[PDB]
């Protein structure tokens, strides 16, 4: 239902944040 | 410089994630 | 059930992470 | 040096949040 869709959208948002953090950490290290 | 720009992009990514969490919490509470 | 409790624990984890980000941002600015 | 320490504390907070998200996702799947 609607909550299952909301969970999928949140899980995608978590992945987008994890990519941003990985890019940030590389910039700090690099 | 590059690191300052990387920090700005990371800060924007954090805002986008915080909005996704808010939307997720609203969907759970609704 | 268990999921409702897991949501409460995750919400607490989010608040802790949001407070860590706030401290990090102040350290970047300061 | 103080910013370097703040980065380390933020990196630990990110790991703590990633562990919470993993536990939350397991509870949703279970």
């Amino acid at each position: 239902g609607e909550f299952a869709q909301a969970y999928k959208e949140f899980a995608k948002a978590y992945k987008e944040f994890a990519y941003a953090y990985k890019e940030f950490a590389q910039a700090y290290k690099g």
